[PDB]
């Protein structure tokens, strides 16, 4: 058995070499994550994802190794009083699938790290958040389900550790983690089919064709948390689909909360992250908020979305 | 606080009233879900459902309360040697949602208890285990999710307990689940599209269909695990589907197993379960292993599957 | 692996074969124990003699099975409302070791159980609770140490449980405890030596004696907890002491409540307990807070007591 | 709350300033303390000194922090290879109390940290853990009784961490541990009495005559693990005696992987630790495995001990 801080400890070669910060930083993440679990864990005996926010905001203070923090559910950045020496900045999505909660599914932590781009010793600045997701250090998530896993990359491979009850630690479980070479299950929320962009529904129709040869008709599976549905199509294959609707324009997640971590792990995994025409990395942000539409998986499954938006534009 | 055991003392009328082996019954699923979910939580650090199956076969033969036993993992009924006294049969969906143990999604337990028909002192027959839905005295389900919680009803209402692994026993978290007044998310596996019945397809395109008179449309989820969908149905109202297709001539559920429990679970909880035509809980078994189609939840949303059925004939 | 409850069932020559009713009773208590455990177990995260008092009562009312309780922590017996129709009585001291729960020190819970004297339906009176030790019908102990245990006898044997943080249940550790062939420990309060009486004094110093031929010296063990003192001794053998002193003229245990169960588990073990003249067994109570002297563990060893007592009398 | 590795970044005035190193060291140590807790809290369900050895070694060797160690269960220093750059040295009582683990009493961990002398780059060598106890720069224990705890110090006050097994992690509950103002009870193993020396003896007497005025006489403690017992007389005053012995002429205790480190934590506590003579802290070590008689606790209880030893020589 091997630890998440002994992992840390002989990946050397990873986060810059800076293994002393990266410890400070995820030990910063699983303490709110087994914070989180905790309160989850015993929800029956817009509240958990306060509670879940304020966690991970104090524990990320608290190592005094992180200048600032963009959260999904703050307006503003939050900047770390007596912190103005740090270098590094966090942005999360403190509880991802709020939708999940009460029914006792599956919900998630995302978390994006970057290396601040303001002087050290002043404070961070959205300038510092407003990075392209290519130029994140680190990535990854939390998902709280029949088990409680983190995963993460700092772009050297997808790693993925389970926390034990029994010891109160989390263990390495996987320490590559790949898509497989095909993928054969599509996640889209197919109730908002008819606002779906045209490109889009020629896909979903492909996607229910039969075809044997080529796996189809695919299976369809959407938990409602995006942590949730990405685990499961990285481990069995298959994407994960927030295009634009009648309620969101320009797609509903956020392009540095979540697009961007989960790209980078989605790439980092052999997979393929896009917004239906662009890479999802080398977008550059406009608004801390600004939200985008969302194709990540298997990258022939990606190139077929992409490939239809483009025989079939305009919604 | 109050326990499940404690519960189960205080509502006598329950269970016509014998109390005490309803807390042996259910003592043997809580100790199967105990031990259940130990392994399950630890999954990280085709195989648990052949240890659910054994786990929860033991525990049921150990109270010495059960005669005999019905499994989905099982070709034939299981005989309890020294138990030919015993007076109740058990029918059980071991590990419900086979395809989320590797990814750490929701999956669950579903059991379903009759009382015998062969006389005592000799050993229970099939016909023990052949008997209609509407003959349950007992049924619930173990859902093994972001928390362990377990479900049931014997004839007055639907009873929810929550596992507290800080004192290691299930606590009451709600005395009757009802379905919401409406619902408006559907469960199904829109994969299999083009081979559902024509009625079942003209209802999908009705759910996408924009009316927010009657709240469409409706949201789309699907976890793949029938006890987690079926709980978040019931929690905040949705119908989950399972229709015929091209693999499943008679549906993919077992009406023994899986379809009478759930049926008899959603009825005490004010929703409605049917086959697209007939009640569940007053179909005939005829075999042990007989598939029957399944659609479940708020009573207007089958209701409305019941009219594209009816209306749409012939797949 | 065999749960308490499992082990219950198969004991079914025990308790008068009043099975059903020995599960009730003791489903009780460690629900209690797993309660008091979770405080005890968190201390550092007078007060939980109060806890651990309220927790157990309310478990012995809630399973309906108990007509009423006398506690160490209280000062008249308490009649269960609405029980008046229960055929049992308990006695208990709910944290035996009080000196010890802020110093991360081992103590333990005592219960006795006795069936009533006075009529069913009609309200217990002390008269229930002032029977003699030798009329129990089951007594037993529950130990907070390293490992939470509960152990206990009805009249064959004593056995002994572990509980199983892993899976929240107690299981089966040791079914026949039993003190060795000899004892080479001896458990005293040696600071109240001056006020021991003579024959006490002259017993300690024969413990203290060079004779390897008998295992003396013998070694010197007292954790200030009679619960945890008493189940080392059973285990490697020993003898656990508390005579009359000066601030204890008829010593400091509660003969109802401390004396008589343990005394019953120490026989029970093939080992014996004494006030150092008769058998605390034996011994018709006069009140409920009666104090005794009390010798319990290894036969050669009490006896050795019982002789010094005998060749020197008076203090 | 404020957890373990929390308190390490807050306090940087400690460890010489160099806090990500401490932080690597207790890390080490609390994995350990967790790994044996979860082997100890289910002993039930010269074995386990062997277990927490081996685990204590290997938790050491994965953090590359430390150079090598030297346990009392070894006969040898252990160089860890490929850690000759570390610079760091432990000292180490894997499992203390052995006598305790299979009755389910409590037993404990201790370690000593000295800053190495000899040249990094090259391997250590016994001189490295030869030094005397007044040079380590780090000391604590680990007490696995009703609950888990850590204590330590660096020399800035002495400090304790609970296990919150709901969280896994260690929290703060006392910052600055202090031995009360006077002390009340000896502990000692009085069953080796006519062996003790003869100003060993006096005192034992001392202790035990009556004199409300010096709160006389004292109470008598011992639970048989070094660690437990120092922890209560930390927490509510006392003194823990373990001299000269017919067995253990220089006494039984190591002289540098027990009393140094207590005596490190006794002395940061306000109280003193002695051989009856002189002060542990400044003995020189003439061996690895050098024994030494050891009297620690409250200052003034110590002291009486010094001059009864000075009053009274030769045994
Ligand atoms: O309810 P909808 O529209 O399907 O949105 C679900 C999505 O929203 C989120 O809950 C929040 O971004 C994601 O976790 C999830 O994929
Ligand atoms: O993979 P499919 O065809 O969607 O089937 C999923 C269904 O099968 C089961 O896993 C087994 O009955 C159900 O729990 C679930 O609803
Ligand atoms: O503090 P003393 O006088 O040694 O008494 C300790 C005894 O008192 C109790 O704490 C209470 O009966 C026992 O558990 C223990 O054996
Ligand atoms: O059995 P004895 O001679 O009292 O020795 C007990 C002492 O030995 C140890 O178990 C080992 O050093 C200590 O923890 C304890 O104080």
């Amino acid at each position: 058995m091997k630890t998440l801080g002994e992992f840390i400890v002989e990946k050397q070669h990873e986060f810059s070499h800076a293994t002393g910060e990266l410890t400070a930083l995820l030990s910063a993440i699983k303490l709110g994550a087994k914070i989180i679990h905790r309160d989850i864990n015993k929800a029956g005996l817009q509240k958990l994802d306060l509670f879940a926010n304020e966690k991970l905001k104090a524990a990320l203070k608290a190592r005094d190794i992180v200048a600032g923090i963009a959260s999904e559910e703050e307006d503003e950045i939050v900047v770390f009083e007596g912190c103005e020496h740090a270098k590094y900045v966090v942005l999360m999505d403190p509880l991802d699938g709020s939708s999940n909660i009460d029914v006792n599914v599956s919900v998630g932590t995302i978390f994006s790290i970057y290396r601040r781009v303001t002087p050290v010793g002043t404070p961070v600045t959205e300038e510092d958040f407003l990075q392209p997701g290519n130029k994140q250090v680190a990535a990854g998530y939390v998902v709280y389900g029949s088990s409680t896993m983190l995963v993460y990359t700092t772009g050297c491979g997808v790693h993925a550790f389970t926390y034990d009850p029994s010891l109160g630690v989390f263990c390495l479980c996987q320490e590559r983690m790949r898509f497989p070479e095909k993928g054969k299950t599509y996640s889209i929320n197919e109730g908002n089919y008819i606002k779906f962009p045209n490109g889009v529904k020629k896909y979903i129709k492909f996607c229910q064709e039969e075809d044997k040869s080529t796996n189809r008709p695919y299976t369809s599976r959407y938990i409602g948390s995006l942590v949730a549905d990405f685990h499961r199509n990285l481990l069995k294959g298959g994407i994960y689909l927030y295009p634009s609707t009648a309620s969101h324009p320009d797609g509903k997640l956020r392009l540095l909360y979540e697009c961007n971590p989960m790209a980078f792990l989605a790439e980092q995994a052999g997979g393929k992250a896009s917004d239906g025409k662009e890479r999802i990395l080398d977008i550059i942000p406009e608004t801390l908020h600004q939200r985008r539409s969302f194709f990540v998986g298997n990258d022939h499954m990606v190139e077929d979305v992409e490939r239809f938006i483009r025989e079939f534009p305009d919604a």
